[PDB]
């Protein structure tokens, strides 16, 4: 059931996963980096605001925060603060399946990309792993800079 646009927002509340990580700066996304997070849940906060909760590295512990999201003037985008100002919106989803979600960090250092592939479990299709590979790859990802999450530590022993 992939719906490309005109998302109905409560239905991408609640948990997920983070599965496959992306970025035309792969540094942001290796371990340490400021875009290695785990998301733990979506909540909507009022008819225009998201929180997000995730799981960080805090000297060797998952650590939670809480990140406030709001629509921007551009329809489906929303922004968020954390190492930056960040730009983001849903590519596609799957409500009860998975989410592709696209981020721009707006820094003065040197703007990236960010792209996260999220499901209901911590896994999904090869099939949907597929379908993102090939976003990035459109977008000028390398795919050396596609990190699959699946394999690593995310913080799933410490969700609760
Ligand atoms: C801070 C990062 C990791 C979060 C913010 C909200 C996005 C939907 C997912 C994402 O990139």
């Amino acid at each position: 059931d992939v719906v490309k646009g005109n998302f109905d927002i409560s239905k991408i509340s609640g948990d997920w996963y983070s599965i496959l990580l992306a970025s035309d700066i792969k540094e942001k996304i290796e371990e340490n980096g400021s875009m290695r997070v785990f998301v733990k849940d979506i909540e909507v906060l009022s008819n225009s605001s998201l929180i997000f909760t995730m799981h960080t590295k805090v000297n060797g512990k998952c650590t939670k925060i809480s990140l406030i999201c709001n629509k921007t003037e551009k329809d489906g985008e929303y922004d968020v603060v954390h190492d930056g100002y960040n730009l983001f919106r849903i590519i596609e989803t799957a409500y009860e399946d998975y989410i592709i979600f696209h981020l721009n960090n707006v820094n003065q250092e040197q703007e990236f990309q960010l792209m996260e592939l999220y499901g209901r479990k911590p896994d999904v299709s090869p099939k949907v792993k597929e379908k993102f590979v090939r976003y990035c790859q459109g977008m000028e990802i390398p795919k050396e800079n596609i990190l699959d999450l699946t394999q690593v530590d995310r913080c799933l022993q410490a969700r609760q």
